[PDB]
């Protein structure tokens, strides 16, 4: 019945070069696939491209978005009023548990705007979220 776009944010291309993005995404796509679902992804350290990527989205028929904003969770509020301006729900994964680190990554501009947020589950957390996603599909 749907399409999902997963979204990661900059520096994830280095992820176990330990699970690597490539990895994480043909799971996605796997398991979406088998849920009768369609999964597309992007990765970009260009903070501009994600931007369009969500443009895009708007006018593909995306139903819902899973974003890692990686760094840019802190500091990004273009990309959160990316994700408001299309209004497509979207929850938020992070990698590392965010609240063991610098009180700077602490603070998103996405969670307040999210479903929900997975954090300090590792790669994991993708298919956790996309489980989740398949839920408020239906």
């Amino acid at each position: 019945q749907g399409t999902l776009l997963v979204l990661h944010g900059p520096n994830l291309n280095l992820l176990g070069t330990s699970t690597t993005l490539g990895q994480i995404n043909q799971d996605l796509e796997r398991r979406a696939r088998e849920a009768g679902h369609h999964l597309l992804h992007l990765q970009s350290n260009a903070e501009y491209e994600l931007i369009d990527r969500i443009h895009a989205a708007r006018d593909e028929g995306v139903d819902f978005i899973i974003i890692n904003p990686a760094a840019f969770t802190h500091t990004s509020v273009a990309l959160r009023d990316a994700l408001l301006a299309v209004s497509i729900p979207f929850i938020e994964v992070h990698l590392s548990n965010v609240h063991k680190r610098e009180p700077f990554r602490h603070h998103s501009y996405f969670s307040d705007v999210a479903v929900g947020v997975i954090c300090g589950l590792g790669a994991t957390g993708y298919r956790l979220a996309l489980e989740s996603a398949l839920e408020q599909l239906q």
